[PDB]
């Protein structure tokens, strides 16, 4: 009697505790059903998969520089001195059932985590979800992005590899020693000595499996709690206002679709871990200061920092008996990048004057200057990433390596400007298109007038039509406009039988008019609620 | 202008979010001011100290069996083959400033964590803080205690050491490998092969810094949330009923005293980390299977398991072509111990029959059978703990080792029974003392009656006095009774000047009169609230 068991368990729960009101509030919480609001969930799900795979990895990983000869199964690396970290990474890859798959899905989850964090940041920035109520949310999310970047750095640096080791040597060691007053001291504190200090990988292992994941988990908890209680913002729409949330309740629909989305994201990541090879360390010999490779790139989320290193033009200053190497330039650049990213909402409000409580998102077209600035920043980030990749770009796409370096150097001040101008004008022209639709109706096929030979596109008005043909223009309300009669009530009733065979006409008619009734009922309910809010 | 800044920040917080109601609820939440209710806070604070010191230790610890010759600073161990775990533990002790102190306070915090969990368990069990509500809280607390035990077990085993490695070889290897159907399979899957498998310490490091502490943190969060929202139970008292919480609000008093208690607990832990030596791994040479000491004990929380191993009388079974070693006996004993501890509230409710929602604790004397059972269990635990120490007990206190072993063997069935009987009768006699105090008043000095030589103790009634001398007996109300006029308004007003010199008579009179007025006001407030509730 599962129904009786459920009832008895509910009564016992509500007697021991009293979660009825709280649970009802959680279940009844309404979440907007916009697709772009799942971008953060992608990052959350990738993070969960990262935790689950990282536990498995830590069950088999040994962090240490203790030198050992492999003497494993992988023949191409036998008798070669390597760190125990590399040896156990190879053991995970080869000598544990499914360890290669687990580590590959872990790395793919890391890449998807960074990518989805970037996409979510783009969504919120361009939609203006950081304004008065949620600047703190933006700030903690920026800290979260920085932590994710650096944890991925430490994660692919954990198995001491040739690629990851040379990346560490460059970024960490060089840029740390570069810092003027405390650079060498920071280097010695972090590595416990010179660069190959025998505590580096244990320290990174701790930072990567316990410390940084703990901070990220706490910050994700704060992030999700803030989103939960500062009810999720929404785009302007029929019944959507600054003081309501139009969407679906948590329990019946949102919970089911979020769980299913998590399942599908897990499936995508597992499929990638299977079919796509990620970081094949066995091809990469154990780290040695002398051995190198041509590629020498970090993961894509640090590729922009590496590209900054490459592109910045070797400007070194030599104060009285001292040196200020080119690494400090990039250190300051990264500092500026993070500072501006964290402080943008406050910069935005200082610049514009907006101190209003904003609960309705802005369309990126509707906010041109911010959209232009975001496009400019994305262009700069892409230029830096492809500059880091300039080695492989030059190799495959036959471009001189010097040519790619200087393309990056010039474009990091030219391409941002071009993209800013283009994005600003593009946003304004999207606004112009929206107003054209508002004032003339949707466009359709052309018709030749009866008496004379005029051609008229035979538009379709979206609002009340004047006594004559031309309609009364509507007022823009911040919501997208249907520019195709495709997406309106036109040409949308295929035979509802099946792909290969029809259904009885009675069934088809019943279904089609039932759907018509349901959709017009939804439209009428939204219209009535909209009229009720002010009217 | 700190006041202006605070007001502006409060307005900003209440504009960005709306936490006024929730924050007021948290601040107004009332917590009983009983000392025994700080026992859980001791464990919580020790856990926090453990986390803070563990982060520092992970910054310097390298988990690996990779053999290395020390070549460090500690001369008595130079050129000796040791694992990287032992080498880096020695480095923490010697070649890192304050590292010895940090690891010592970490281990002392672990010991206090276990001890305070045990004391909190005693408090809740004896006061009945688990029945009907909070039974799941007790269950998760039992899981938490088990996790803490094994967490400390992996912790002091983390630096590969002679003592701790011998303890691992005994328990983790022998007990695991003796289990009949899957013993060797569990052993090989935990150790990645034979006992000295090259992954044991890395696996324990993962389990001990991330996995088990993560679960402990999650369960502590659940525990504290349950205590918070299932308002803390309280002892019977003047104004205390099953439907109210008499105490002090969170903000002014409870928060400050809890923070001060945290400060004092961490001060005790730091003082002991300094002044008392814990786990001198430098004295305890590196683990070698051929070497061993005579002590060979685990920390006091696993000492009862070790004592069970020692005392159990070498009963082995040999089925058809198989062996069932004595390790399975102790394994099943531990399983039974944990199962009974976890399932006691449900066992108690099944036995007695009480499923009523209990919010008022019951004094351990008021429940003779349960206090008797708890005393019996504590006696058995102490017997096992001292059996584990029988080696040093025999060495120092001159008692033959066989005599100590057999004293433990006989006592573990005799001592629990003796302690059960004694505790049962002691509880009933405490009840009898309470009743005699209720019906005769408190005792005082003796007086010789005027006409005849009668001697009468000259009691002092606690309630209304009959027309004649003897008082109207009161009814027991589940709350402690004052058995000394000492603790009542009798001889308690010393000159309020100072230790060395007096104060002016006017000031002393003002102070004492104000104090007496405050006592009257408090007692009258309690009395009036009690009357209002029960009338
Ligand atoms: C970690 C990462 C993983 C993800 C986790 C993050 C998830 C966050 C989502 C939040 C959801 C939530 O908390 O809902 C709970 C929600 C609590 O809030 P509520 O009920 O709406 O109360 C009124 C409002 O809270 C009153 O609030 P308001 O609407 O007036 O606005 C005030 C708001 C102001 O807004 C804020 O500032 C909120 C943001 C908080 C900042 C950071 C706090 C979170 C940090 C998390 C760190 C994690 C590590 O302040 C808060 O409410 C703060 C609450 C903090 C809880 C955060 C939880 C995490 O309700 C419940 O408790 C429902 C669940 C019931 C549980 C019992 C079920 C049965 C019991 C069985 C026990 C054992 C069975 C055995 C038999
Ligand atoms: C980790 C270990 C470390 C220790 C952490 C544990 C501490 C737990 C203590 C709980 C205290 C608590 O949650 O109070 C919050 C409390 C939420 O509850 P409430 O407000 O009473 O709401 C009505 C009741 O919750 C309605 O509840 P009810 O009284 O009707 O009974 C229903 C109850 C049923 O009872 C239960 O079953 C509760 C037990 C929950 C089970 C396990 C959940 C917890 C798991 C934690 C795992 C951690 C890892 O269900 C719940 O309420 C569950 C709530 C779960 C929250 C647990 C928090 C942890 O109020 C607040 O949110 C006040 C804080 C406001 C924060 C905003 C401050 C300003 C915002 C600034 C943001 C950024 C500034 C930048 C500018
Ligand atoms: C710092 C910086 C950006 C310096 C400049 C270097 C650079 C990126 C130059 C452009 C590269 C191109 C497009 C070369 C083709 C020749 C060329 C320049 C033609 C004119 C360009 C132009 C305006 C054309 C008009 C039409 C048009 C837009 C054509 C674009 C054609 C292309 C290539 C579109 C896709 C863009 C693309 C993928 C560029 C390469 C970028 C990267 C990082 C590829 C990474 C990558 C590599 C390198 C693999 O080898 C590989 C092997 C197996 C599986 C996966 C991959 C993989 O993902
Ligand atoms: C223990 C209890 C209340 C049980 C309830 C009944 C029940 C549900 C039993 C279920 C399971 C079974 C089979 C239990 C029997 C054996 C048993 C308890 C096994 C599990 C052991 C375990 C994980 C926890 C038991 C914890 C417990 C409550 C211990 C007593 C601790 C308390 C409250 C002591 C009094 C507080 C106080 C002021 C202490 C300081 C004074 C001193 C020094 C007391 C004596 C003392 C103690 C207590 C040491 O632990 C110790 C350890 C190492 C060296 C020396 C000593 C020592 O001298
Ligand atoms: C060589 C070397 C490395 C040396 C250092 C050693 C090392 C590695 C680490 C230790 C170093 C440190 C940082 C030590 C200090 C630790 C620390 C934070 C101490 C704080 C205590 C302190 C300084 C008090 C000052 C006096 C004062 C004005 C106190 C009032 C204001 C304060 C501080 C209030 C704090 C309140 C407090 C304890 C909050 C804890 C937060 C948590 C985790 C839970 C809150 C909480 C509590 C506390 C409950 O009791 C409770 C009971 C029932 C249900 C729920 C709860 C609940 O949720
Ligand atoms: C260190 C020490 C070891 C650790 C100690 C902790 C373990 C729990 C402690 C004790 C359990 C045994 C209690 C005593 C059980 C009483 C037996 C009885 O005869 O039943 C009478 C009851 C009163 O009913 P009544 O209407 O008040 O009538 C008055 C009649 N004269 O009946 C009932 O409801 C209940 C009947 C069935 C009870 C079954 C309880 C045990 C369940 C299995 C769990 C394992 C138990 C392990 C035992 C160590
Ligand atoms: C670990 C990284 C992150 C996780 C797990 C995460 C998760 C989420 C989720 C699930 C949401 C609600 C759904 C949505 O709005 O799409 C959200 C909202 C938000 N995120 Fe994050 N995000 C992360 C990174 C970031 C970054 C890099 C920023 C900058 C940021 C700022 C915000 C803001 C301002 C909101 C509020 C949006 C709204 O109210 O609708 N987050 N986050
Ligand atoms: C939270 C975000 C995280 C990110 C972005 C991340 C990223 C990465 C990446 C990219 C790798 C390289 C894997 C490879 O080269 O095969 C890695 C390795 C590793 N990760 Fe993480 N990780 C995260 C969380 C965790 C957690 C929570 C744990 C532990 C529970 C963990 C444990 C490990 C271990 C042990 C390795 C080394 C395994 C190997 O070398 O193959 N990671 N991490
Ligand atoms: C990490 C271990 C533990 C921590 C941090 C902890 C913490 C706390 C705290 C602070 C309280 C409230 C204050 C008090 O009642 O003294 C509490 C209550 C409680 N604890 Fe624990 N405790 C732990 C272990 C245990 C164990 C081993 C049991 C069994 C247990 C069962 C309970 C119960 C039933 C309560 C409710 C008491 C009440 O409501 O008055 N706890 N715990
Ligand atoms: C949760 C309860 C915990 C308990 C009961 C506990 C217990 C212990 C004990 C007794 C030791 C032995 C120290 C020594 O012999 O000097 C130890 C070592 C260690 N603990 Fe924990 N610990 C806990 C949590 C943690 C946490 C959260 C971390 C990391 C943040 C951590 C990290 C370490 C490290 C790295 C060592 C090795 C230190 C050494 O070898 O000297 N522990 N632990
Ligand atoms: C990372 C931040 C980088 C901070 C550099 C701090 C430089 C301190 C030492 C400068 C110096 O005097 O050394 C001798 C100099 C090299 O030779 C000359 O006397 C003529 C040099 C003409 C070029 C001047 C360009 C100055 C630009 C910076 C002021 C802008 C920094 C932003």
């Amino acid at each position: 009697d599962f129904a009786k068991l459920a009832a008895a368990q509910g009564d016992a729960i509500d007697s021991r505790y009293h979660p009825s009101a709280a649970v009802r509030r959680q279940l009844n919480k309404v979440f907007p059903t916009h697709w772009s609001f799942l971008l953060g969930e992608i990052a959350l799900y990738s993070f969960i998969i990262l935790l689950l795979t990282g536990v498995w990895l830590t069950l088999f990983f040994d962090p240490s520089m203790a030198h050992v000869t492999y003497d494993g199964v992988y023949q191409p690396l036998r008798g070669v001195q390597m760190s125990r970290a590399y040896e156990t990474a190879l053991d995970i890859s080869f000598e544990v059932r499914g360890g290669l798959f687990v580590r590959q899905v872990h790395h793919w989850a890391a890449l998807m985590f960074a990518a989805s964090i970037m996409v979510h940041l783009a969504r919120i920035f361009f939609t203006g979800a950081f304004r008065r109520p949620r600047e703190a949310n933006w700030v903690i999310g920026s800290l979260l992005l920085i932590l994710a970047m650096f944890e991925g750095f430490f994660g692919y640096s954990l198995p001491d590899d040739l690629l990851s080791g040379t990346g560490i040597r460059a970024a960490l060691s060089g840029i740390t020693m570069g810092i003027p007053v405390i650079g060498t001291w920071m280097h010695w504190a972090l590595f416990g000595g010179d660069f190959p200090g025998e505590i580096l990988i244990p320290r990174l292992y701790a930072l990567h499996i316990l410390l940084i994941p703990g901070i990220i988990l706490a910050l994700i908890g704060a992030h999700l709690a803030l989103v939960w209680f500062q009810k999720h913002t929404q785009f302007p729409g029929p019944g959507r206002t600054e003081t309501n949330v139009v969407g679906v309740r948590v329990m019946p629909v949102f919970a089911v679709k979020s769980g299913a989305f998590f399942a599908m994201i897990t499936g995508v990541l597992g499929l990638m871990g299977g079919l796509l090879t990620i970081n094949p360390i066995w091809n990469l010999g154990p780290y040695k200061p002398s051995q190198v490779s041509a590629g020498s790139q970090p993961d894509f989320y640090m590729m922009w920092t590496d590209g900054l290193i490459r592109l910045w033009p070797a400007w070194e200053f030599y104060p009285f008996g001292h040196t200020i190497p080119q690494g400090v330039w990039v250190a300051v650049g990264m500092g500026l990048v993070f500072a501006l990213l964290i402080a943008y909402p406050f910069i935005e409000k200082k610049v514009t004057g907006d101190d209003a409580h904003h609960n309705l998102l802005q369309r990126p077209r509707d906010v041109p200057v911010r959209t232009a600035i975001g496009s400019m920043a994305i262009a700069l980030y892409l230029l830096l990433t492809f500059a880091c990749m300039n080695d492989i770009i030059a190799l495959k796409f036959h471009i001189s390596l010097n040519a790619t370096t200087w393309i990056g150097r010039i474009g990091m001040v030219v391409l941002p400007a071009i993209v800013y101008f283009v994005a600003y004008r593009w946003a304004i022209s999207l606004q112009r298109s929206d107003r054209e639709v508002l004032e003339h109706g949707v466009e359709t096929g052309i018709i030749k007038r009866l008496p004379h030979g005029a051609y008229v596109e035979l538009h379709q008005p979206l609002g009340p039509v004047d006594e004559h043909g031309h309609p009364i223009p509507l007022e823009y309300a911040g919501a997208p406009l249907p520019k195709r009669m495709n997406k309106l009530g036109s040409g949308g009733a295929p035979g509802t039988g099946s792909f290969l065979f029809p259904d009885p006409a009675v069934e088809h008619e019943a279904l089609t008019e039932a759907a018509h009734a349901s959709e017009h009922k939804s439209l009428t309910a939204l219209k009535e609620h909209q009229d009720r809010i002010h009217g």
